């Protein structure tokens, strides 16, 4: 097949035809975009891939970046669906391109996916990120890349040349430069690039928005369930140095240069084994090696750059799932488990707040408890279970997203906002978790269209609607149908009105205020109290 041969700047590629019920797609999987960041290049910014002779076979997903493997529930679908599904390697900087068949004769908009996983995990090869249904349905081009995670991507000894930090974000930036240089060979339009990502992938999209060298590489952004101003998404230089130094001592090391030089001698898995030990306190939704406010990739804190930024000419689509917190509770909140109803005592709730809002004063913890307590039913196990879910979801995702969305809309950007409220019929997590973090992704990617799976007919329709919204936004910056001269069915989000839509089997509903009461607490009152 002629459409499976493509020449990019580094040389020739051979892709693979992929099937869907609607029609075939052409896929180029495992394209090397950087030199393998191994041995002496561990912890260093990525270097462009050198050209090659002959043909790179591009028919298989390439290795996953070295990372921790979850073993909370071995074999359970709800956790395994996020675990590596290829071998781990430091040789992992590869990207993937899905393009319509036949290849577009006029350049089509490009969606660039950045996976999440708390900056410690993730892979572009997970089945739930299968680009074929999106591309077939709406005939955009889809790119996804691997980027280094954990210590390999974000260990930072700030101010040093040997571990400057943020190199996982530089991996993403290099892949975006690769798209600028090469996506036209696949029929993509390098002048119409929309970044989209979930969780740490959303936070990453946010950091490119705020970093001038990345900002020229794309035109629009989708932030699903994450934000660069989240309390987990960045660390200070002092804390970053403290975690890297503690990691070095836990592996036996041993002067910045000598420290990193010793870290480079240890096998990858040895670093991974100690990754969690460097967190200071017991927590959920906290990760050891994350982007560092270095004065380089980020000139200032994400909060400062958001408040100071001019965002005219930008369109942004942002959103959250209905139960952002629940997934994280089984990772350390006492009384919680996927295997029962997790109907917790008030004692367990008070202990859960300390894990759910780690390293905060007794004074702040009291305010949190009071805000989230119904003092007429302070002991009700169901209310307490939901309240702790809200504590974790609001503090880590929803209020950081609401804050960013308001500042963007107020400062020039056009913003659309959603809450995803449909619980998949195939969802393996228990019913008390609701619509948890990560479980809109399979609908955005049209996974219900896969005949090998068991979704309902209405869920297949819902997936097609969502692919249409996302592709409308990629094409025009506007999820509404372009031919519509009526007032928008999905209205912009504004700092004052705060309109957003519910995404469910039902038609769109406009609502206002993304949990405005909770986010007044986290973004205004709680800061003022501790001030
Ligand atoms: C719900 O389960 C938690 C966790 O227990 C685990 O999951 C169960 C379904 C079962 O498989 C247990 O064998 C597991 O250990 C319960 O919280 C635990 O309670 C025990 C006392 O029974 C205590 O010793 C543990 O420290 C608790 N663990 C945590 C993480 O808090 C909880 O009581 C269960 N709720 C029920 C049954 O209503």
């Amino acid at each position: 097949d002629a459409e499976l041969l493509v020449t990019v700047r580094g040389g020739r590629l051979r892709g693979i035809r992929l099937k869907t019920p609607g029609g075939p797609v052409s896929a180029f999987l495992g394209i090397p975009f950087a030199e393998p960041p191994m041995g002496p290049r561990r912890f260093l910014p990525p270097e462009p891939k050198q050209p090659w002779s002959g043909v790179v076979d591009a028919t298989t997903f390439q290795s996953v970046c070295y990372q921790y493997v979850d073993t909370l529930y071995p074999g359970f679908e709800g956790t395994e669906m996020w675990n590596p599904n290829r071998e781990l390697s430091e040789d992992c900087l590869y990207l993937n391109v899905w393009t319509p068949y036949p290849r577009p004769t006029s350049p089509t908009p490009v969606l660039v996916w950045i996976y999440g996983g708390g900056f410690y995990s993730g892979a572009s090869s997970l089945d739930v990120y299968d680009g074929r249904f999106l591309v077939q349905a709406e005939r955009t081009v889809l790119v996804s890349m691997n980027y280094r995670v954990g210590a390999f991507g974000f260990l930072a000894l700030p101010g040093s040349r040997e571990a400057p930090g943020n190199v996982g974000l530089l991996d993403q930036r290099l892949a975006l430069q690769w798209v600028q240089e090469n996506v036209a060979a696949f029929g993509g339009d390098p002048t119409s690039v929309t970044l989209f990502g979930e969780s740490a992938g959303a936070a990453s999209v946010g950091m490119h928005l705020l970093s001038p060298p990345s900002r020229g590489l794309f035109h629009r952004a989708v932030l699903q369930s994450g934000a660069p101003n989240g309390p987990w998404a960045t660390v200070g230089m002092g804390e970053a140095r403290r975690r890297a130094t503690q990691l070095a001592h836990l592996v036996g090391c041993p002067n910045d240069t000598e420290l990193v030089a010793c870290l480079r001698t240890r096998p990858a898995q040895v670093l991974v084994n100690h990754e969690w030990h460097v967190l200071p306190q017991e927590s959920v939704f906290r990760f050891s090696f994350v982007p560092v406010v270095d004065g380089d990739f980020l000139s200032d804190t994400p909060e400062a750059l958001i408040n100071a930024g001019d965002f005219h000419g930008l369109q942004v689509l942002v959103g959250v799932v209905k139960d952002e917190g629940s997934y994280f509770l089984v990772y350390g909140a006492p009384g919680f488990s996927k295997d029962n109803e997790s109907l917790i005592s008030r004692a367990e709730f008070l202990a859960g707040v300390r894990v759910g809002v780690p390293q905060v004063s007794d004074l702040a913890a009291e305010a949190v408890v009071r805000h989230y307590t119904d003092w007429l039913h302070p002991e009700d196990p169901a209310r307490l279970r939901e309240a702790l879910s809200d504590v974790v979801g609001d503090h880590n995702v929803v209020c950081p997203v609401a804050q960013l969305a308001g500042r963007l809309a107020a400062q020039g950007a056009r913003v659309y906002a959603y809450v995803f409220e449909h619980r998949a019929s195939t969802l393996s997590w228990p019913l008390w978790m609701g619509v948890p973090h990560g479980y809109e992704i399979e609908f955005i990617f049209g996974i219900p269209l896969d005949p090998s799976r068991n979704y309902t007919a209405e869920e297949k329709i819902f997936a097609q609607r969502l692919m249409r919204y996302w592709a409308n936004f990629a094409r025009t910056g506007d999820p509404n149908e372009p031919r519509d001269p009526k007032a928008p069915q999905w209205p912009p989000y504004t700092a004052g009105a705060q309109q957003y839509v519910s995404l469910d089997l039902r038609p769109l509903e406009v609502r206002r205020g993304l949990r405005a009461q909770a986010c007044a607490f986290w973004n205004r009152k709680l800061p003022k109290l501790l001030s």
